[PDB]
Formats: structure tokens, C-alpha cells, sequence
């Protein structure tokens, strides 16, 4: 029962890009991650390059300006703030990980689906098949599906 955006049009902006991947692949991973959630809700997401976005996607290292400092390679991979103005909604990814499009390193798409879930108001799930489960696991991203638990959670917040 976390906070929700009180609107169905939500903007995002990619503040900066990890050097681990090329720019087009970061854009693609993030766009696809948003699409996962838009597919089961009334929410629409538009990327903007200037202006005031609701959800700011950031790659940062260690102590990076909030009360959720990162811990170097491994451990916590990313974190996100629930809906709200300013820092609210923003999704932060630990640059000390090695972000990838694949099964090696840490898959950006999967991690982004999880974080965007928080950006929309979801908390963690106890279901090990849920993308909102607390621990990262790689799954073939081409056959990725939200679990029924994730769909339940997000539909309880929107629509
Ligand atoms: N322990 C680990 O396996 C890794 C470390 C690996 C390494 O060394 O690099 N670290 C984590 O998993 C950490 C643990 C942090 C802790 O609790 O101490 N967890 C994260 O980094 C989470 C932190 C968080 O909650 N941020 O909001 C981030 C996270 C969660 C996932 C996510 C993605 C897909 C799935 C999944 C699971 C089952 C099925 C499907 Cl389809 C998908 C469910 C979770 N992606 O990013
Ligand atoms: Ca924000
Ligand atoms: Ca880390
Ligand atoms: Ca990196
Ligand atoms: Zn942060
Ligand atoms: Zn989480």
C-alpha cells in the first residue's frame, strides 16, 4: 500500500550512462523495463531529454547524495524511491557493478524492472518467482514475464 503517482502519464529521463554498455543498449533496456509495467496498467511512460521528468535514471557510485549509499561491486545493485516529487520515483544503479544486456555481469533490464516497480510504489515480494523478490537472479530476458504476484501488486495500485 505504498505511495502512487496520482496521474497516468509519467516521464523518465536517463541522467547519465554507464560506460559498461553502449548508449543505445541502455536506452533499450530501460524502455523495455518500463514497457513491462505499462503492459499491465493504465500507465504510460515517455522518455524526455530535457525538462522535469518524474523518474530520473541514474548510474552512481558509493555515497552519491542520498541516504542510501552503495557498497562497491556486489551486494546491493540498485535502489529506487517510491512516488513523490524531486528524488521521489528516481532509480539509482550502482556503477561498481558491470551492467550488461545478457547473462554475464548484472543484467540492466531485469534490475530496471525491479527498480521501476519501486518507482511505481511496489514493495518487495516474498514470492521467489516475482521480479519484486529482494534478490537478483538472471532469467532469459527474451522469455521474461512478470509473475502473477507482480501483476496483482501493480494492478492493486493502478487502474
Ligand atoms: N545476492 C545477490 O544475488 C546479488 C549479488 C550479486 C553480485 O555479487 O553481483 N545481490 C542482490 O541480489 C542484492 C542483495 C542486497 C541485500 O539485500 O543485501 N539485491 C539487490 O541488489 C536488489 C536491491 C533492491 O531491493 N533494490 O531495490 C536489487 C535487485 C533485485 C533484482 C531482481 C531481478 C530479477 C528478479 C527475478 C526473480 C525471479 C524471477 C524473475 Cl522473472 C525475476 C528478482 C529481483 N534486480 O535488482
Ligand atoms: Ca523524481
Ligand atoms: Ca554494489
Ligand atoms: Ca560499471
Ligand atoms: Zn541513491
Ligand atoms: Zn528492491
Amino acid at each position: 500500500m505504498g505511495p502512487v503517482w496520482r496521474k497516468h502519464y509519467i516521464t523518465y529521463r536517463i541522467n547519465n550512462y554507464t560506460p559498461d554498455m553502449n548508449r543505445e543498449d541502455v536506452d533499450y533496456a530501460i524502455r523495455k523495463a518500463f514497457q513491462v509495467w505499462s503492459n499491465v496498467t493504465p500507465l504510460k511512460f515517455s522518455k524526455i531529454n530535457t525538462g522535469m521528468a518524474d523518474i530520473l535514471v541514474v548510474f552512481a557510485r558509493g555515497a552519491h547524495g542520498d541516504d542510501h549509499a552503495f557498497d562497491g561491486k556486489g551486494g546491493i545493485l540498485a535502489h529506487a524511491f517510491g512516488p513523490g516529487s524531486g528524488i521521489g520515483g528516481d532509480a539509482h544503479f550502482d556503477e561498481d557493478e558491470f551492467w550488461t544486456t545478457h547473462s554475464g555481469g548484472t543484467n540492466l533490464f531485469l534490475t530496471a524492472v525491479h527498480e521501476i516497480g519501486h518507482s511505481l510504489g511496489l514493495g518487495h515480494s516474498s514470492d521467489p518467482k516475482a521480479v519484486m523478490f529482494p534478490t537478483y537472479a538472471y532469467v532469459d530476458i527474451n522469455t521474461f514475464r512478470l509473475s502473477a504476484d507482480d501483476i496483482r501488486g501493480i494492478q492493486s495500485l493502478y487502474g
